[PDB]
């Protein structure tokens, strides 16, 4: 945990404050789309659709996915410890139900894929898009590692 | 089967000069990326136990260099061959007894250390964005194929 906290903290610190601000801006403005786009693409997969069947979970997961994206992409130094606890909780939920790891990680790949066009279509410069995308990818990756290994 | 189409589509939808620059970045810095991969990875105790002796080090570094170049210089015809590689690597990791969460940790390190190399290149910011995008997606799809194999 100590090593994970330091790395995630370092990721936020080494990320330029205007870049983290723009990443947070991208998150808040498009988290709703990213969540609903995530859900349908995932459910296309037969192995994944069996877990995303009912309407109640849909409304719950979309809201939770939206909150998750906002928390991770708008992460500050103070939020690092809390974010780690969140990934543990999510890991418990996925384990409680019995959702395979390779299916969840496929979702992370889906999430990272649909995030890029949103950043690419943003009003920012090419250099800023690169740094926002870099911070976003590393943040999602470290979050995935914490969730998986928990 | 779907993995082939997605990896093929990834190469097709990627601009040829971008993939060329990504391939050039690979060839020029794969040697550094491999050694940088080793140092960061061995920090983790669970991973270090597999990377103890010097002989294993040299092979993984050599294999990492070839892997990075092959994946980033991927053409459409190479896609099927690349998938076969991931199966072979997965068998090796299984033969040794390397945990899945440990291998994926290596992928994160690889994607992490790749960014400064692309960032410090002589290309434009726009080209760097697309090269980095193609590189990340290529490594991600390769990881999923390797993991499920
Ligand atoms: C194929 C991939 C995935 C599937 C099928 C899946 C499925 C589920 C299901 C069925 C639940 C239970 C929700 C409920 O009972 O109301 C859940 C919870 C949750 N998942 Fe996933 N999940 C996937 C990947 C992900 C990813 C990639 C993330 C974040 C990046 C994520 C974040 C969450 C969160 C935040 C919750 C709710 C946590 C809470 O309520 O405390 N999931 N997931
Ligand atoms: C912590 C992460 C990892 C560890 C500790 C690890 C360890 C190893 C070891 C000990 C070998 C065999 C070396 C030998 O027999 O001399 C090996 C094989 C190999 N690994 Fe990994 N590995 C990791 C992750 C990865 C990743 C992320 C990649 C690629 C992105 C990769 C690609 C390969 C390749 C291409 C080979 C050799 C394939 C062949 O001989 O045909 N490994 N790994």
């Amino acid at each position: 945990f100590k090593r994970m906290k330091d790395e995630w903290t370092g990721l936020v610190e080494q990320a330029d404050p205007p870049i983290r601000a723009k990443a947070a801006e991208i998150a808040v403005a498009h988290a709703h789309y990213l969540s609903i786009e995530f859900y349908r693409i995932v459910r296309i997969d037969p192995h994944a659709e069996e877990f995303l069947s009912n309407e109640q979970v849909e409304r719950q997961l979309k809201s939770a996915m939206e909150r998750w994206i906002i928390n991770v992409l708008s992460a500050q130094v103070d939020d690092v410890e809390r974010l780690i606890q969140i990934q543990h909780t999510v890991a418990e939920v996925h384990a409680r139900i019995g959702i395979p790891v390779e299916i969840v990680e496929m979702g992370f790949r889906v999430l990272k894929k649909i995030l890029y066009p949103v950043i690419f279509s943003s009003d920012y410069s090419a250099a800023e898009k690169l740094q926002v995308y870099h911070f976003s990818i590393n943040s999602i990756d470290i979050a995935m590692e914490v969730m998986t290994r928990a």
